[PDB]
């Protein structure tokens, strides 16, 4: 509160490690559905189902030029390309399983780097 805070954690190097992973996730052999935004002029569905759409290439964009406010909203955005795939993408599908995939491989990296 007013005066009160908890003691500084040390957030100068976050920028840098997000930065890291994410090109962990660009390089894995499983990404190739998430490099890209969906071409929503191609695929019938995708823009009336998936109200906010998100991929690799945009949230490397937001990232070198400061939208994210803190690590939290960077792993939001990453969270949502999975979600997006799951909403979209029968589980028993190349897709579908490229999705469970990445986001296993983005979530150890992210306790092993911050937790």
């Amino acid at each position: 509160s007013m005066s009160v805070k908890k003691p500084k954690r040390d957030d100068s190097k976050d920028l840098a490690l997000c930065s890291m992973i994410l090109t962990e996730m660009e390089t894995h052999e499983d990404a190739w559905p998430f490099l890209l935004p969906v071409n929503l002029k191609l695929v019938p569905g995708y823009k009336k189902v998936i109200k906010k759409p998100m991929d690799f290439s945009t949230i490397r964009e937001k990232l070198s030029s400061g939208q994210y406010p803190n690590l939290e909203t960077f792993a939001l955005d990453v969270r949502l390309v999975f979600d997006n795939c799951e909403t979209f993408n029968e589980d028993d599908s190349d897709i579908g399983r490229a999705g469970h995939n990445m986001r296993k491989y983005f979530e150890k990296k992210w306790t092993d780097t911050f937790k």
